[PDB]
């Protein structure tokens, strides 16, 4: 949902930039003013939706100025148009702040996920309550991997999650082989995490191997 | 509201650490388990209140393990106690993530505030709608300065904000002298912003000067 907004907002700002540049300081076109206003209003909506407060404030500020400009309360001139460009650039900088946001964020995830895998490992090695715990730890890793676009990690965890959902509810019967496959999945997920930790790409061979094994179990346990 | 939680949570984690260390692996005390649980539950509440999701997840995980331990579903041993210490450390690391969070955040503020001062400047130099705009720009700077503990910047902006509130509503009559005091306040606020930008302390002489002048106007306009 975030990236759709970022792609649209970038496009809108590129449109805003051209319309601002096409403004006639002595006699501005209310149609170009309306275009800049529409693009700013669209960005405001998204910024509010996702809690992009710095962007929200930057947009409100341009909106206000534009509302005076398009209604005729503000006298336009070169200086004012330059201010509008700076507000547009501020909106761009704020958008990029929220678009960016990593490192401290990546590290907190890497550290958190490392710990959750240890918890999963031990609970496997040890009850519906524990199955609910392994399930939720996998659910977090999947969710978080989805957040960072870690497609390979997300998929591995998702396949194990579905098996853990059937295990916790009581739809699927568990045994030593199944548990060892879950432990093997844990090891693969750690390597997937480590590859991303080192800004490398996870092992495709391991991914295909574990996903075949997890889907095999989804059939075998039924 | 944030710092009260951070101070309490730090204390709770220090308590948790001692109770975990005082656990008897062969025959644990349900009272020490309850203490660790209470401290974890308290931290969970705050984490939920402020949207500290990474912390929330780290706490849920310890909570779950502790609920098995205190109820007797989990067999304790040295390894399990070490895992509890790691979960406690994770909770500490997550707390510190949310406690920290700056730089990219400081820079976005510095850049945003720089632009808002320019907008304020020009609108002063130029209507209740514009007075509402200068007011809100000051309101943002005050709010944001409050967020970063910039007491001197917050106070300067707050005093001007109250004057801007009376100006926008129509309680206070404005003139050239008042506007020039507002422009002078803008210059002081920029220097206050710049001092913090360079990790320096704002000018105390300017602060006292402008606050006397702003309070003088609060009396003079009435």
């Amino acid at each position: 949902f975030y990236q759709t907004f970022f792609d649209e907002a970038d496009e809108l700002l590129a449109d805003m930039e051209q319309h601002l540049l096409d403004l006639v300081p002595e006699s501005p076109d209310a149609e170009q003013l309306n275009a800049i206003f529409r693009a700013a209003h669209s960005i405001k909506g998204g910024a509010g939706t996702f809690g992009f407060t710095m962007l929200q404030y930057a947009v409100e500020l341009m909106e206000n100025m534009l509302d005076f400009a398009r209604r005729g309360e503000m006298q336009l001139n070169t200086d004012i148009i330059n201010l509008f460009l700076e507000l547009k650039d501020l909106m761009q900088r704020m958008l990029d702040y929220y678009k960016n946001k990593p490192q401290s964020f990546y590290q907190a995830f890497f550290d958190m996920a490392d710990v959750m895998l240890k918890v999963m490992e031990q609970l496997l090695k040890l009850d519906a309550a524990m199955l609910n715990a392994i399930f939720r730890a996998a659910h977090f890793i999947k969710g978080a991997a989805g957040t960072f676009g870690f497609t390979i990690l997300q998929e591995t965890t998702h396949l194990m999650e579905n098996l853990l959902d059937e295990a916790r509810r009581g739809e699927m019967q568990l045994n030593t082989d199944i548990i060892n496959l879950f432990l093997e999945t844990k090891d693969i997920m750690q390597e997937q995490l480590d590859a991303y930790k080192n800004s490398e790409e996870p092992d495709a061979a391991s991914f295909e191997y574990i996903c075949n094994a997890l889907r095999q179990l989804a059939l075998e346990a039924k």
